[PDB]
């Protein structure tokens, strides 16, 4: 009984979009994908993005109170999923931005959920050619720590992340 999962083309559009996301006018920035969570398609054979669980740069402040809390709301404690986000931080030398591949895997999720994604983990990562970061968070307590993020991207050089001092 062989099995395996792949990464849906949607994951690419997000990678190509999140890898080439440029800031020109706030009007376009509203469409600029800053954060997005990936889930299994209706076929449960590949990794596709869920429109219901994504965070744009314009959504924060229009219909969303916070980009983090928005993600914290989508994150299922009884289900594992992936999420790509762009971490904007500023160090004591200069301000820079980057993107990281996050893996949401709670301890309440079923082994079949962790295994299904585990099979696509490479496929989804393969599509993330150039991703120099990888975040493994099981629960919200693993990522709720603003420092836990600001450190993984920059570490002890980040004076502040997302507008919050580190």
């Amino acid at each position: 009984m062989a099995s395996g999962v792949t990464v849906n083309d949607e994951v690419i559009k997000v990678f190509n979009d999140m890898k080439v996301r440029k800031s020109s006018t706030p009007e376009e920035i509203k469409k600029r994908k800053k954060a997005v969570l990936f889930c299994l398609s209706d076929d449960k054979k590949q990794i596709i993005v869920e429109e219901a669980k994504q965070i744009l740069v314009g959504d924060i402040g229009d219909t969303v109170e916070d980009p983090y809390t928005a993600f914290v709301k989508l994150l299922p404690l009884n289900d594992c999923r992936y999420a790509l986000y762009d971490a904007t931080y500023e160090t004591k030398e200069s301000k820079k931005e980057d993107l990281v591949f996050i893996f949401w895997a709670p301890e309440s999720a079923p082994l079949k959920s962790k295994m299904i994604y585990a099979s696509s983990k490479d496929a989804i990562k393969k599509k993330f050619t150039g991703i120099k970061h990888e975040w493994q968070v099981n629960g919200l307590d693993d990522i709720k720590d603003r420092s836990t993020l600001g450190e993984k991207l920059g570490g002890n050089v980040v004076v502040s992340l997302e507008g919050k001092p580190l």
